[PDB]
């Protein structure tokens, strides 16, 4: 089996948010089977960013989700070929961020390539004004659909002074070997905690940590 108790990752990101173009790279590692990982990210082009780095946080790692209770790991089963995802995140103040990621496994290292585009972030809003303080924990609902898996979930971005701006995520996850016979799961959930550990140089260097666990709904069913 190709996914080994400890893994390294490399990431290239390019995007544009409200007409501002930028690139990031990052390097990290994690414990795929624990559900834990750490990324050290550099804005290498278009920095410093004139928007909140937080809107990029989710676009930096599906291999590193601890699967409890035998839920088949959609993303771990996809190697060596790997997988992609495509997401649209819609903020309640009109901002819309679309992201595409390709995940591959080359020479024992996980390699991420992301493209994204953000539009209609209000000029006066907390993203464009950099008034945000990270994400709350969140739960994503996942279910088979269209040959792949779909994810749906809201997330809450913390605002300076209290307050939250909410967005809703719609994701499609596809395996790169479609022929591969998958054990698919029912409907399930992944709990995510995405934390900024450190930053420097006007968010031009950022250390991010994520814990993510896959689980069924532990409630009794009168059915």
């Amino acid at each position: 089996e190709l996914i080994k108790e400890n893994m390294h990752m490399k990431l290239y990101m390019e995007g544009t948010v409200n007409n501002h173009h930028f690139k990031c790279t990052s390097e990290g590692e994690g414990k795929p089977y624990e559900g834990t990982q750490t990324m050290r990210i550099k804005v290498v082009e278009g920095g410093p960013l004139p928007f909140a780095f937080d809107i990029l946080a989710t676009s930096f790692s599906r291999t590193f989700i601890n699967h409890t209770q035998g839920i088949p790991d959609f993303w771990k089963q996809s190697f060596p070929e790997g997988f992609t995802w495509e997401r649209v995140t819609t903020y309640e103040d009109g901002g819309v961020l679309t992201a595409t990621q390709d995940t591959s496994l080359q020479d024992g290292c996980l390699i991420y390539n992301v493209k994204l585009r953000g539009v209609n972030f209000p000029s006066n809003g907390p993203v464009m004004q950099k008034k945000t303080l990270g994400w709350e924990a969140a739960t994503e609902m996942l279910y088979p659909a269209d040959g792949g898996l779909e994810g749906r979930g809201d997330m809450a971005l913390k605002l300076v002074g209290g307050g939250h701006l909410i967005c809703n995520l719609k994701t499609t996850y596809r395996s790169k070997n479609p022929a591969k016979n998958l054990k698919m799961p029912g409907v399930y959930f992944v709990d995510h905690r995405l934390e900024r550990i450190k930053e420097a140089d006007k968010e031009t260097y950022v250390e991010q940590h994520e814990v993510a666990v896959a689980r069924y709904c532990d409630l009794p069913s009168k059915l």
